[PDB]
């Protein structure tokens, strides 16, 4: 059950795919980060959610990312996952998913991007 | 992960207290459904969200839902339930969290009714 008057915050995690399958050849890490990481920064303040671009791609330099991988740091565990977005919500229940809704609708316009 | 392209549809559900502790005197059920159910009638429509009232005191007729319980029927069994609201979504990710959330606030003000 959500208790409305309880202390906790209601947290929300979504992995979404980034298809690279549909759209073999567009650069979806460019334009998510924007120059210097602006588009995700702004994406965030807009929304309100955490963002990350994860999975083996995410850091758009394929000896970078093997260096990292090879190093066996658990931070740098996700670089071997499905290269995908990952959003973060906490709140009471109404906030949360309406930060969470905010934000799946505007990843989703990115990663639909003939939409 | 969510796939933004596949062929199923998200599901969102939630049973979110009525907070009979926090207003011991405050009749939701009747609130919360209004006369002939057309509050709730027009919640759900207002929402796209599938809501209902459940759990003991939901039918505001103690012996009809004693009446209830005692035959066995499983679609009964949420009559020793805690009182509370269930509410569910489903449709892509992006609708269904928005749908969620939508009905996730409204529902929010009738149970925080001095709000
Ligand atoms: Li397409
Ligand atoms: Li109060």
């Amino acid at each position: 059950y959500l208790d409305l008057f309880s202390h906790k915050n209601m947290k929300l995690k979504e992995r979404v795919l980034i298809p690279v399958k549909q759209y073999p050849k567009f650069n979806f890490v460019g334009k998510i980060l924007g120059p210097q990481g602006n588009t995700i920064k702004r994406l965030q303040e807009e929304t309100g959610a955490k963002i990350s671009v994860l999975g083996k791609g995410s850091m758009r330099d394929k000896a970078k990312e093997e260096e990292l991988r090879k190093g066996g740091d658990p931070k740098y565990a996700h670089l071997n996952m499905d290269l995908h977005v990952f959003i973060e919500v906490f709140g009471p229940p109404c906030e949360a998913y309406a930060l969470m809704a905010h934000a799946m609708c505007e990843v989703k316009k990115f990663l639909v991007p003939d939409m």
